[PDB]
């Protein structure tokens, strides 16, 4: 029947605020704007302040990425809170989760195609106004010949007289600017203004200490690890595949895979039956919907629904004859000793970092210095409402606990034991008893160091990693020294672990 | 102007799970919903597991309570998400809880005249593949049963729909919901199809202990009790509870954990983050007071600044008070391995177990000290689950204010000077190990209960009364002076404690 007489659960002003209090990491804040622009298929985003004293902060925050862009219905999908096989998004909040973590405000420039769109959600405009409801502007320009592209040319004026009122461009033609700051045909970019401040009014982005580096505005202690500090070591680390190159200020962060970076690094294959069992769970559930699908059909759209949703069905059961195992990558950071931990991806972005599990929950000399790093999908583990615990935390603790094993095992097999914890830590570099010291940069040791790490880069337009046979630049794989991969159009050599076996 | 025509932002169907996933803490969940028959004023919660086969997990999960309960409008606003000295300020706790919990819920309270059903169920979404989140809300007057709406095709689809994806499919299955209220004013909130685990049981385990609601899974010994019972987590889970939590029927031992610790000296630490957004509060509220006074200047408008100017006058009364953070410190000789800094935020529990200062660093000093401190709103607020806070800066400048606190607490109470394994052996800790609960001989057992005062909380005025030495009365209070409910409540009279 009809349910238009019906009560609706609807969004009030206060919710925004309420939506943004669940990331206690402003760099989780940062990483799902950074996150949509990786699900935009993006190839380089621009996370850059514009100088604004007017606004609050003194700065805003523009997220600029070349990635697939918006249309008018994608972008109206934006502030439909929630949506309808690599992508990070599947929440459809966490862009007005973050950016009202970020700002008091948050107006969004896309385009795509011949459609370019603005979304202007300005808290500012409801403070200002005394609207409970959330009212988002988005008015459509054409991308070529920039006319309006709407059906109510009322609606289109009170929202571009809106944007011009509470926006940082109170001009079309400032608009146009911000439109035109995104270079190709498609892409989309965000700018987080009216930044929240301190108890001293300073804004909680630190862009002035480091020019490079998008910063914590507060002191560094001794235990306190870079990618809580600096959103530029957050970033490098961000990604366990970082295809898309990230730009802090102009500058390229040295994005890294962390399994390339460690000394040693044994994959584990981890037979999970939590990755069994919900992947034996998700094909009833869609042949659950499929019987009823082809039930209404049994006129042409509903038979079109069908057809479309029974090769997903296909797809569904041939990720089962995949094995259900996940890859546990343990190696010994001998850069940092100290910035060890478990670093937990999910579907290929950081959730939970620095974890410490197994013999390193124990106080002790051994176990300390490994890196753990494991991509878990999304029907092993779902992420929080911030994107940095995890949802099913019994699940969590099994996973940690058989990473804790997994730990043990990679310990005992390198025989770190049995050839000497203490002085294999002393011919890499580290001589102090202290555990946070880094090790002695000289000329030696750095070799020493650096003679087991393979030095790994990635090309600037083919976005390709690869290796180097013993604040980055711009670099190309021709410059590249070694013959085997010194064109863009060979292939990307992927990295070679040894397989450890555990019980 | 006018904003009909202009786009606005709504809730779809999946925001509902999304919402759900902000609580990692199940019994955080569940203290949403004890949060808010706190907000209510109830005296009273009834935690209670109504077995049905036919619903997911087996049993209903009922949140009964006999507080103020819903009108038709703050039933209304119950859906409106983001809402208004209450625990509830971000107009979420519910809808997030409930739907972390279970697929559906649905809620009955009572309020005066009146008696409204809140019906939202992802069932009813997921079967007939509505995309928005549409929430049934019928009205029934609460002495006569009649609809009251003024839409009866509205309510007589609100209804069906109630019965159709409800576990009660008559009115009559509604009605002795509504009767299940036994005040003239209270809630019910029932959640139902309960999210499973790996194995189909569901995550609440109700049935290995009758009296307590328990995470579903083997406990190593080394999980806090508050993480596995939400009986343990609900007698801490307020820092003054007036409620009288029952969890299947069995009222929880609550408790003020301030006093059930051996020497508890409080600090009051002058905080510069307490002054400094009191002195922000004042110069913001009396701005849009101004304002609000100059538009008023047509009867709605006189109606919000009435009540801004009432929240304007509130504060500067409250800028004269002292801006200072109470620490109470206190020796946890019960349970020495279960210490750690339990952090109050508007008197609810936010962080459990918190170790500070020379805690962090893994020794032997300043173990088995417990610190509780009730964060006021001003200081800081809390995360989207109600288990952080949103200002990680100052909540870890609070820590490391605690973490000092400790050490001079540490160097206060003398143990400095009496031997450090010299006073833990003779409290019943004779192992040397860590985690294992102290001597249950009785020189050790009464050793360690003469130091605690018992403090326990009568039925009826739900005071909290102290015994020299079930359902309790003041009535049966040894003590002369305070053998009635009449009688004054006696605080904790904790003494005070300086740094440096
Ligand atoms: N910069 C961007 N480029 C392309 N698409 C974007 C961009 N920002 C947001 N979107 C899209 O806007 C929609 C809503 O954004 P939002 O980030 O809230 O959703 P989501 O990514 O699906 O959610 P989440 O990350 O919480 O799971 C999504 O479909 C997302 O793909
Ligand atoms: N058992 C109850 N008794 C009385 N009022 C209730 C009850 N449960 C919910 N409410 C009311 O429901 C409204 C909205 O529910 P919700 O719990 O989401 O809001 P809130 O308590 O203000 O939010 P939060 O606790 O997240 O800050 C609140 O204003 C609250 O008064
Ligand atoms: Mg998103
Ligand atoms: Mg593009
Ligand atoms: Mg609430
Ligand atoms: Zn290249
Ligand atoms: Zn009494």
């Amino acid at each position: 029947t009809n349910y238009s007489s019906l009560n609706r659960a609807q969004l009030t002003f206060e919710y925004l605020h309420t939506n943004s209090t669940t990331h206690e990491f402003l760099f989780g804040a940062l990483a799902e704007l950074v996150d949509n622009a990786r699900d935009a298929d993006a190839t380089r985003i621009d996370i850059y302040a514009e100088r604004r004293e007017d606004l609050r902060g003194g700065f805003m925050l523009c997220f600029l990425d070349d990635g697939a862009g918006m249309d008018p219905s994608d972008a109206a999908s934006v502030i439909q809170f929630g949506k309808a096989s690599t992508q990070i998004g599947q929440y459809g909040n966490g862009l007005k989760s973050g950016s009202m973590r970020i700002g008091k405000d948050f107006i969004l420039f896309t385009k795509k195609e011949d459609t370019m769109t603005c979304l202007f959600l300005s808290r500012t405009f409801h403070e200002e106004e005394g609207i409970d409801e959330v009212i988002v502007p988005l008015p459509t320009w054409n991308a070529r010949t920039r006319e309006p592209v709407t059906d109510n040319v009322e609606k289109f004026a009170i929202e571009t007289e809106l944007i011009y009122k509470y926006s940082p461009f109170r001009t079309e033609e400032e608009v146009m600017t911000q439109f035109m700051k995104i270079p190709g045909d498609s892409g989309t970019l965000v700018i987080i203004f009216n930044l929240k401040l301190m108890d001293n009014g300073e804004p909680e982005l630190d862009i002035i200490s480091n020019p490079r580096d998008i910063q914590m505005a507060e002191t560094s202690p001794e235990g306190t690890k870079p990618e809580r500090r600096s959103f530029r070591a957050y970033a490098a680390v961000l990604y366990i595949d970082p295809r898309m190159r990230i730009f802090i200020h102009g500058h390229k962060v040295q994005t890294k895979r962390l399994s390339c970076c460690l000394y040693k690094p044994r994959m584990y294959k981890y037979t999970s039956s939590r990755f069994k069992t919900r992947a034996e769970q998700e094909v009833k559930k869609a042949e659950h919907v499929a019987r009823i699908a082809e039930e209404k059909a049994r006129a042409i759209t509903l038979r079109r629904e069908a057809d479309v949703k029974k090769r997903i069905k296909e797809a569904k059961q041939r990720a089962l004859k995949e094995p259900k195992e996940l890859n546990f990558v343990f190696g010994v950071n001998i850069e940092h000793r100290d910035l060890d931990g478990m670093f937990i991806y999910n579907c290929s972005r950081l959730i939970k970092m620095y974890e410490k599990v197994g013999p390193q929950l124990e106080g002790g000399m051994a176990c300390g210095g490994v890196v753990g790093v494991v991509d878990v999908p999304y029907l092993v583990l779902e992420p929080t409402h911030n994107k940095q615990d995890f949802a099913d935390a019994k699940e969590y603790r099994h996973l940690l606990r058989a990473m804790g094993e997994h730990l043990a095992q990679y310990w005992k097999d390198i025989a770190i034991a049995q050839r000497g914890i203490i002085k294999f830590w002393d011919e890499f570099g580290y001589l102090s008893a202290n555990w946070n010291q880094p090790p002695s940069s000289e000329l030696r040791y750095k070799r020493r160091r650096a003679m087991e790490i393979p030095t790994t880069i990635q090309c600037d337009l083919c976005l390709k990693w690869r290796t180097l046979p013993f604040y980055p630049d711009t670099w190309v794989c021709s410059m590249n020294p070694d013959p085997e991969q010194d064109r863009c159009e060979a292939s990307e050599q992927k990295q070679k672990v040894p397989l450890g076996t555990f019980r």
